[PDB]
């Protein structure tokens, strides 16, 4: 099987990339492809820019030339949900776009006309992330609905907008809804397993640069778990 | 040379689908490309869907898997500019994501991190652009600023916030960015060339549903008179 991997910044990726034996690199588009194995299983490293274009654009690329079997989101968060401290894990249920409002043709607010209103996780990979979850006893999680959008949250205001349209919103940030809608066109499963490093407030911006490396380390810790998990995850493969 | 077309909606591509001799469709990941020749041109014609990330999925892999070496962009548009009336005309001088916001770490408001704040339209296409107007007499035009969004603008708060950001903003939709920005990654020439359906006020609903045919009427005559143009001048190899 061949699992894809995709962080926005380099700061995100860093962790797994070191990781990857017979590593070969490609640039693309201002995307950079790592490929290699990890512990004999094939992985795609896409570290694809920031926002919901870049990671849109790069996971149509990973999907059309690398043909990855599923996608998983790596990276960091502002937490939304109350139970979630700064280093903790977040993990998709579904994902949907927080800035996307056609609601004047009677769409519902977030939901982009042609898709539906909220993107899923894969129900299969889901069960790989909650094993891995279980062999990380000292890492405390959380699942739920993710929200993106093309801004950085930091105020009460943008707050307050995303819980008034998406009062289930346990964590935000700029990549998750491009890259799970470009899984859903292609009928790629996906799942985001990303961590919080700020709580989208006004500290938000020095919490974000403080801990990005705290965050980029506890949402690789899960990745790799779950990398271990799939090796000999059989029917799965 | 070969001439990348690319429209979000049906009705947006379809004047320009009829035109294509020995048309080859292609179906991938919800877009439909297109290929063949108009007058004697090669052209890819792109159904990409609605919104920002179908856009940049789309002209991902349009640019990766067919390599035009022009791009236009083609549709609607929500008239920002006093003198637009339904059916139209606007071309990009450049174009900005309004609803990007990462002025937190420094960036211009609506610049994504690792990109120009702008995405600045190929002159020469432009030049093409003003000359198939000079040939459409009867069509009024404006130049300007297209500012994109996952929203459809539809509210004096709507209209207020982008002004206020953006306060040359000749019209809005909802690709353009997406496009421009990753014609920026692959470093391919882009243009937008639309047309007016609606204010982007509280008529535009019935607006965009009336006027939607008469503004792929207006832009698609003016691509067609641009795809002439390109092929008589050599302008791009
Ligand atoms: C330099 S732009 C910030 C980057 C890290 N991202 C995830 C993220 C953490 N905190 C966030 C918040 N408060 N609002 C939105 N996103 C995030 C998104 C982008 O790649
Ligand atoms: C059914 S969603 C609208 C489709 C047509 N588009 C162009 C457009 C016309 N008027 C607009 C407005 N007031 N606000 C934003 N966009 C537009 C974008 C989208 O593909």
């Amino acid at each position: 099987m061949k699992i894809g991997i995709i962080g926005a910044m380099q700061q995100e990726v860093a962790i797994l990339k070191d990781l990857i034996e017979d590593v070969q690199e490609v640039n693309q588009a201002g995307c950079t492809f790592y490929s290699g194995q990890i512990q004999g299983v094939d992985v795609v490293l896409l570290q694809s820019g920031i926002g919901k274009v870049s990671a849109a654009l790069g996971t149509a690329l990973l999907i059309s030339q690398y043909a990855p079997d599923v996608v998983i989101n790596t990276g960091s968060a502002g937490g939304f949900d109350a139970s979630l401290n700064v280093g903790d894990v977040v993990i998709s249920s579904e994902v949907r776009h927080h800035d996307a409002d056609v609601t004047a043709f009677g769409y519902e607010i977030g939901q982009m006309p042609g898709q539906p209103a909220a993107f899923k996780a894969d129900e299969k990979l889901m069960t790989v992330a909650e094993q891995a979850l279980a062999q990380l006893p000292n890492t405390h999680a959380v699942r739920g609905l993710i929200c993106t959008g093309d801004a950085f949250i930091c105020t009460a205001e943008g707050q307050q907008f995303i819980r008034q349209h998406f009062p289930s919103v346990v964590a935000v940030e700029m990549e998750a809804s491009a890259i799970a809608q470009t899984c859903h066109q292609f009928k790629v499963p996906f799942v985001v397993v990303r961590a919080i490093s700020d709580v989208a407030d006004k500290e938000s911006p020095l919490s974000f640069e403080e801990f990005l490396p705290l965050a980029a380390k506890s949402s690789s810790a899960m990745v790799l778990k779950m990398v271990e998990l799939l090796k000999e995850n059989l029917y799965f493969q």
